[PDB]
């Protein structure tokens, strides 16, 4: 059992995330 | 039993994620 | 059992995702 | 078994994605 | 058993997906 | 049983979360 | 001008939407 | 200018929406 | 010009909402 | 101008959203 | 100009949302 | 110009957000 996990990254990255604003 | 990921990025990534405003 | 995964990006990508609204 | 897996992107990729706004 | 499975894209996409606006 | 995982970033990341502005 | 819109819902819906699962 | 907007529910509802999985 | 919006809820809802698992 | 909103709620609700698990 | 917002909740709410395991 | 906001709650609420795992 031989297991490899490359990841590379090379450009920006820009992540806006909005959770919520729930009026109950 | 050989297992190799790859994952190679670029690429300039925008996201925006908006999860919400349920009036309940 | 050999098992490659190759995954290569070259282009921006812009993502926008809207969950919710809802009236109850 | 020899599994081969791969996939490249060149192209720009624009995706919006509404989910909600129901009424109930 | 040899799978290989090839997926290139050199072309711009636009997706827009618009679920939901249902009225109960 | 030989298990590697390697992460390279070279890109700037910028990310913004926002959880709340809830209303109960 | 007089408008009025009514909706009224008293059976079970079960709703399945699946958009994607595309090879570029 | 009257206008009245009314909706009743009263019937369960089981929605499921997959966006998503498609190779670029 | 006179407005009114009425929303009534009585029934279980069940949504599920899955937006993702592209390769790029 | 006269405007009214109401949202009443009286049903249990069940809501599972995942975004994400997309490979660059 | 005479506005009035009101939101009554009278039903157990479950809500999960995970945004997030992207591999760059 | 009379404005009232009004927002009420009599229903237990659970929430559960988990924003990450990214891998860069």
């Amino acid at each position: 059992n031989f297991l490899v996990h490359s990841s590379n990254n090379f450009g920006a990255i820009l992540s806006s995330t909005n959770v919520g604003s729930n009026t109950y």
